[PDB]
């Protein structure tokens, strides 16, 4: 199956039907994902409760000749954000 | 630093102030999470154009017991999920 945010923001314009129209609920969506992403460049773990945790990662710089192959290397430093799992995506998923 | 769902709600309720309340807009912060939720149980590969991917995992199984607790370890062969970093929050979270 694909799925897509607009698949998500369509959903709860359904749902909370009086409320949120989905030409609407698109720009309500955009601000979940957009939010999360200024908050981990700002230094912070992002805690959803009972879906788990999103955190940065760090991987490190790499240089010299690559032993298998005989390459060089100039490989830069890099972080990215990380997730754990939580219950809800644990024992409220599993049966 | 630290964050929680409590701020994605008091974040959407700045942007309309006359429909969304920031006690409402926790339970439709709530269900887009719990729409993603719903898709990793019958396994849909959620792809979130700049956010990242969603997708199932399989628990491997561990009995055991930390003698340094005392706690039992007791994971079963069960259902899970994870997520793979997408070019929001890899390549421009990074500089």
């Amino acid at each position: 199956g694909h799925m897509s945010k607009k698949e998500l923001a369509a959903q709860i314009a359904e749902k909370f039907t009086d409320v949120l129209s989905k030409t609407h609920a698109e720009e309500i969506t955009n601000f979940v994902f957009d939010h999360i992403k200024k908050a981990l460049v700002a230094g912070k773990e992002v805690s959803i409760a009972g879906f788990g945790k999103f955190a940065v990662t760090e991987r490190a710089a790499r240089d010299g000749r690559n032993p298998s192959t005989g390459e060089t290397i100039k490989i830069p430093a890099s972080k990215s954000a990380k997730f754990k799992a939580g219950k809800q995506l644990k024992t409220d998923l599993n049966n």
